[PDB]
RNA sequence: AAAA
RNA sequence: AAAA
C-alpha cells in the first residue's frame, strides 16, 4: 500500500540516492513513482533487485509530463502518494510536488557539502546526510535495513564504493579494520597509509601553491611512492593544468627495481612496484629508450637541463633532505616533504584497503588477512585483483545480514552506463 | 517601491545570472536582496544597463525554521527563486511577502553555469511559478557607457552574439565562407559548424578509456573541440601530447601555411603541457606511427591513432595500429562555436596574402561593432570596439567575465 | 486483440527470433507471454523497444512456472492465448502447450537446416523458413510489416545482421547492389567477389581434403587477398586444428607494400591491405625482425627449410602458376588456385558489402557510393567503420518505411549479452 | 515389449535416449527408430553394444520424410509399448504423441543441456530424469548388468572413463583405491588443478579476458596446472580460442621434455601444451626463461591490435610483467569445487605419474560397494589420450560397451 | 529452432 | 535537474 514518491532527474544517481536515502530511515514502499519532465534515456530494474536485497518489493512507475506548469499541477495533485522525496530534479518539479501533492509527508534530503554529492548511495558520511520534513524541518533518524535473500557472497568494489560499504556499515556500529597494526606499521604500512592521505606531508601544500603559480615540477621516486594517486590533486591547478613533468631519472630508479628480472619479491620491491604504478598513472613511460642509473645528481641534473630550456621555473619534489640541499645549492626551487601530521579530517579509507590487501596478497614472510568488522564480528575479507586500470578490491562477505557490496556492485552498474 | 529578491547560492555565477535574466524582461528594481545562507563591479554592470539600484546581502542563516520565519521580515515585489538550494526556494515561495515568484527555467542545464547570455535566448525561459506563462525579453539598452573598446574570450564573444540577438537581427560583414579557403575551411571544422562523422568514433572510444595521438592536422582541424571529444568521467583526458606532432608544429612555427600550424600549435598548448622530456625526435609521418607503437608497447591502455589523411591512416593499420581516420564531413544542424569561429577567422585576416579586410557585427543592418586580433603572451581574446553606444555589452560581459573569474 | 504467448528458453535468440517470425505474419499482439522453466539469467528491456520500430506496441510477460508436468498442466490451462508458437524450449513444455492451451492457432517455425539456426532474425533466407500450423500442418506465407516511428537513419551492423538486413528486405521485391558492375569489375572488386565466396577456386576442395590429412599450410600473398577469411574454415578441421603456417615471407611481401611508408593510395596498396588485415586476422606476425625475403623463391625457400624440421607434410598454396610449377619442381606438394567457379549455393553477401565498401572509402578516383535498392528505389548507403575487430559497416536509410538496420542492431545488442 | 524413439541427425541423442531407456529396466526385443531423412547409422554395433546389456534386440529404421501430415498418418498403425520422444525435432515428437498406438511416452529431462551430447553416462544419472510426460512421474533406474563380455580390457579416453564412473555408480558406493590424495606431493597437487578438484580463483579473471577479446600467453606453470581446461577459460563464442602459442614457453616445455622424477609434470605440459596449440615453429624467438616470456609478449602487445594478457602462476614474474605496463592474470588462489570436476582426468593424471612415483608402484582400482572392479593401467600411443582399463569383475564390464559407443560417435 |  |  505504502506509496513513495520522488522526481526523476536527468541524472539518475540522484533519484536513485534519493530512493534510497528514504529506505534507509526504515520506510518499507510498496509503490515508488518517479515524475519525469523528459523520458529516462535507458532505465533498469536492477533498481528493484537492489532494493530487493534490502527486504524491500515495490513496483517502479515512471510518469512522463513535461515541461508545463499547469501539466504539472493537474498530474502531481490527483495521483495517490503517502511520501514524497523532492531532493532530485528541477526546483519547479519540487514546487509543484510540494504545494501540490496530496502526500501525508514531504522529505528533502539535505547534504551540507555537495562537492561530496553526486556519488555512489553512502560514499558522503551519514552524520553529513540529512533527511528533513520540509513542512515541520525536522531531521529524521536512520534505520539501516540489514541484507536478504543475497546468494552471492563476492562482489568488486571501486574505491569510491567501498568506502560506502564502510559508511553503510558504520550506521550499524563501529567498523573496525584488522590485518594492520596502526601502532608499528612497518615500510609498506607506513607507505600506504600515506597514499591513503591518513598521513600527509605539510609541504604538500607548497605544492599545490606553486602549482597555482604554474611552476613545472619533477618528483623523485619517493614521491611516487608516498604520495601515491594524490600526486594528481596536489600538481593539478584548473588554470594551468597538469604540472608534474615525466622524469626521466625517476622512471628509470623504478624501471631498475622492479622490470629488470623476476626477482622475488621482498619488502622493497612491493615499494618500489607501488612507485611504478603510481607513475605509470601519471605519465606515459617519457623513456622510450635510455638507461642510466644515477639515482641523487641524475635528478637535479634533468631539472638543470630542462630550466635551461623552458619559461617556466621548474621546482623539484623529493622527500630526501641531502638531495633536496644539493638541488637548492645548484640554484633550484626544491620541495622537501619533512614534516609529518596525521590527519584528523577527510582521507581515503578506500585507498588504504587497496593499498594493504595488494601488500599482503604479494608479500614474502608471514602475510595477514584484510578484514572488516561490525561490533568486534568479522563481516568481509579484502583481496586484489588483476585489473589495475579499472581498480577494483574483492571483498567476501562472511555475513549475509550485511552484504551491501552486493547492492554497491548492481548501483555502480546503473550508474557506469550514463 | 520596486524591489526584487534572489537567492544567494555558493556559485555566484546563478544568483548573478538569474538576476540579469529578470532586468532583461524590462525590470529596473531600486532594490536588489539576496538572501543568503552565510556570510559569503557589479553594481557598475546594472549601472551600464540603466539600472541604479541598492545590492543587499541578507544572511539568514542554515535550517529550513530560521528562513519559514525571517524570509517574511521585507518587502518584495518579484523574487526570482532560481539560484540556491531547493529548501531555500521552497520557503522564499511560501513565506515571502512577494507578489510574484519567478523561475528562470533552463531547457538544457549543460549549457548552464557559464556568462550571462552565453545560453541562447531561445532556450532561457522566465517563467511565473504560479501561472506558468513565458515572460518575454526585453532587453535594456546600455547607457553611460562611454569607453568603447573591450577585450573578450571565446564565451563572451558568443553571450554578446546572443544579447545582440534580443533586438533583431545579428550579422557578419568581412567574411564570404563560400569557396573558404585551405584556412577558411579550417575554422569552420575549429568552430564546429562543419563536423567529421568520425568524432564519434574519438567518443566511443574514450568512453572505453583509450589513449589517443593526433596528427598535427587533428589539432589543425579539430583545435579546441578535441578537449570534449577525448575528455571521459570515468578516465579523464585521454589525449596524450604527442611528440611528433610537437616537433612538426616547432618546427612550422619556428605566410598562408604558417597561420594552420600557428592555429595548430594554439590548440596543442592549450591541450598539453608540450612533453619537454620525451626523447622523440622525429617530425614525419613514420614518426607518429613509431611513437604510439612505442607507446602501445609499454602502457596498459589502449592507444588509438587520430589522423586526417588516409594514406597514414591505412600504413597505421597495416602495423596492427587501431586508427581514426577523420574522413567524412557533416554540416552541423545544431549548435556550435560562433566565437570561436570569429575568433579563428579575425586571426587570419591580419596574415592574409589578399587586401586587408574588416569583420564587423551589424544589427538590422547597422554597424554595431568592429572585431580585431589582439595578441598576447597568455591570454587568449579579441579586442571588440563597439561604435553604437547603445549596444556595448561587451564592456558589460568584460566586468562579468572578471567575477566569475574571482571563483 | 492477439495474445501471441510462447515459450522461453535458456537460450534468448530462439525465443526472440520466434516472435519476430511471428510478427512478419501480419501478426500484430497487444500482449505477449513468455512461459519458463526458469527465471532469466540476463534481462531484455530492448525487446519492446524493437517491436515498437514494427508498429506492435505489446506488453511481454515471464510466467515462471518451473519443474513439474502438471505444473505446466495447470499454469497453462488456466491462460487466454489466443495464438501459442512452440518453438523455442524443451520439448516437454511444447507437448504442455500444444495439449492444455486454449489456443485457437498453435504455431511451429520448422527450419529445414539446423545449422543456420540460433543466429540474427533474417539470418536464414526466409524460403528456407516455414511457419507450420501444427493441428493442420500448412506453410502460412509472410506478411512483413514495415518501420514506423524511427528517425534515426544511421545503425552499425555487423556482416551476420548486414545479410539479414538483404533477406527481410528481399520480402518486398528485388534487391538489388549499386555501385559496382558486377560483369566488369576492376582488380579489386573481382578481389572482392572472391573473398565474399561469389566465386570460389576449385583448388578450394584440396585445401580441406589435405587438412583433413593433417597437412601444414604456407601461402603466398594472393592467397590471404583473394581468400580472406574464408580461408579460415578451409584450413581447419575438429581433428588436428589449425593447419596454416604463418608464413615469415607472405608478411614480409605484405609488410613491403602496406607498412614501409605511408605512400599514397592507389589499387594497389588497396589490394595489400586487403591481405594484410586478412593475415593478421589469422596469424600473430611472425617475424619479430625482419629477412629482407620477398618473391616467389622465398616462399619456396621457406617452405623447403619448415620441410627438412616437421614431420608433418607441407604444401604450399599459391594462386601464381609459375610459383606453382617451381615449388614442384623443388619437391613441394602444391596446391594452385587456378580454376574458377560461380557460386550456386550460399555465398557471403555481408562480406562483399564489407570489402567495397572499404575500396570505395579509401580508393584513387571517381568516388562511387555503394547503396542498397529495392524496386528501383535507394533504400541504404554503405560506409566504412574504423573497429577492424568487431566489424561493422555503417548503413544509413533514406527510406524510413525500410529501417530493418535500426532492429538488428538492437537485436544485437541483446545476443551479445550472453 | 517394442521401444520406440525418434532419429535425429544426431546419433548421440537417439543412441543415448535408447540406453537411458534399457536402464529404466527395459529389456525389449524390437526397437524402433522413427526418421525424417533417408540417411542411416552406416554401421551400428548397437546390437552388440545391447547385448553386453542382456539385450537380445533387433533395431528397425523407419524412414517417413519431410512432414506433419506424413507423420500424422505413419504413426498410429504401428504397435509399440514405450516411445522416447527425447531427439528429432519437435514436430516428430508432436505426432508420436498425441497419434501414437504406444502406452507410455517418455521424456529423458536434462537439467543442464550444456552437459548433453556426450557418450552415455557422462552426465551424472542424478541430473538425469525419466518421465513419463502423461502424468510426469520419475522413472526409478534400473542398470542392467554385463553379459557375454569375456573380453576384460578396453581403452577409454577421459570421458569414457567418467562415463564408467558415473554408471557403475546406479549400482552404489564407487571408490577409488591405491590412491591417497590428502599430504598431496608436487605432482599430486598437479592432478588436482588439472582435473579441476582444487581451481584457482584467478580463472575468472581468464573468463572475463576472453569475452572482452584479449589475447593470452601463459607461462609454462600455467599448462602444467590448467591442463586441458584452458580450451574452456580461454574461449569465447564471439571471438573464438584466445591462447596464443607462446614460443617461450614451448622452448621451455621441448627442453625438459626431449632431453624420471620432476619431469613428469614438464611432460603433462607439453600434452596439454600440443593438444591445445599447433607448435609456433615459424617463431623466431629462442628465450626459454621469465624475461623471455614476457619480451614476447610485448613484442606481440606492439604489433597486433587485440589487447594482450598474460597468465602466469608466478607473482615475481607477474609482478615483473605489471612493472612494464603488460596486463597479468596471476593464479594464486586456491578454492576446492564444490561442484562438477573431471574425475577422468584425475585418473589419467595419476595413472601416468604412477608409472614414474619413487619407491614402491601402486596399482589404481575401481571398487563398488568395497568388491574390486577394475583395474587402471597407463597405456602409451603416439595421439592416444586413452587409459588400460581390465574388469575383473564380469557382471560390470560397461568399459566394453562404452569402447564401443565412443566408434559409433567417432564417425560424426 | 533435431536431449531448451 | 542533492546550491540554473
Amino acid at each position: 500500500m505504502l506509496i513513495l514518491a520522488t522526481l526523476g532527474s536527468d541524472k539518475s544517481v540522484t533519484t536513485i540516492n534519493a530512493i534510497l536515502t528514504e529506505i534507509f530511515t526504515g520506510l518499507n514502499p510498496n509503490k515508488i513513482i518517479i515524475f519525469r519532465e523528459d523520458p529516462q534515456k535507458k532505465d533498469i530494474k536492477g533498481m528493484e533487485k537492489a532494493l530487493e536485497y534490502l527486504g524491500v518489493n515495490t513496483l517502479i512507475e515512471e510518469k512522463v509530463i513535461g515541461e508545463g506548469i499547469k501539466l504539472w499541477r493537474e498530474k502531481i495533485r490527483n495521483e495517490e502518494i503517502d511520501i514524497f522525496d523532492i531532493t532530485p530534479g528541477r526546483k519547479y518539479m519540487a514546487l509543484s510536488a510540494t504545494y501540490y501533492s496530496r502526500a501525508e509527508e514531504i522529505r528533502y534530503v539535505y547534504l551540507k557539502d555537495e562537492r561530496e554529492g553526486y556519488n555512489i548511495f553512502g560514499y558522503v558520511p551519514f552524520e553529513q546526510l540529512k533527511v528533513i520534513n520540509v513542512r515541520i524541518g525536522d531531521e529524521i533518524p536512520y534505520d539501516p535495513p540489514l541484507t536478504q535473500n543475497v546468494n552471492e557472497a563476492e562482489s568488486l568494489l571501486d574505491v569510491d564504493s567501498l568506502r560506502a560499504f564502510i559508511n553503510i556499515l558504520g550506521l550499524h556500529g563501529k567498523v573496525e579494520i584488522n590485518g594492520i597494526d596502526l601502532e608499528n606499521p612497518d615500510q609498506v604500512e607506513e607507505i600506504c597509509l600515506f597514499r591513503s592521505g591518513k598521513y600527509k606531508y605539510e609541504e604538500e601544500k607548497d605544492i599545490i601553491k606553486e602549482a597555482e603559480r604554474g611552476s613545472l615540477f619533477l618528483a623523485d621516486t619517493n614521491v611516487y611512492i608516498r604520495l601515491g594517486n594524490r600526486l594528481r590533486s596536489l600538481v593539478y591547478n584548473r588554470k594551468y593544468g597538469f604540472r608534474l613533468l615525466s622524469s626521466k631519472n625517476t622512471f628509470n630508479e623504478l624501471y631498475n627495481h622492479t622490470a629488470q628480472d623476476t626477482q622475488k619479491i621482498d619488502e622493497n620491491k612491493v615499494k618500489f612496484i607501488l612507485g611504478m604504478l603510481s607513475y605509470r598513472s601519471l605519465h606515459v613511460p617519457p623513456i622510450t629508450s635510455q638507461v642510466r642509473s644515477s639515482g641523487d645528481m641524475g635528478l637535479i641534473n634533468e631539472a638543470l637541463e630542462i630550466k635551461k630550456n623552458v619559461e617556466d621555473n621548474v621546482v623539484l619534489i623529493t622527500a630526501d633532505k641531502a638531495l633536496g640541499l644539493t638541488a637548492q645549492s645548484k640554484g633550484l626551487r626544491t620541495i622537501i616533504l619533512s614534516k609529518v601530521r596525521k590527519e584528523i579530517g577527510e582521507w581515503d579509507i578506500g585507498e588504504l584497503l587497496f593499498c594493504l590487501s595488494f601488500y599482503n596478497d604479494y608479500r614474502n614472510g608471514i602475510r595477514r588477512m584484510i578484514e572488516i568488522s561490525l561490533n568486534g564480528s568479522k563481516i568481509a575479507e579484502l583481496h586484489s585483483y588483476y585489473h589495475l586500470q579499472e581498480r577494483r578490491v574483492k571483498v567476501r562477505v562472511v555475513d549475509k545480514r550485511y552484504n551491501y557490496p552486493k547492492i554497491l556492485e548492481i548501483l555502480s552498474e546503473i550508474l557506469a552506463t550514463a
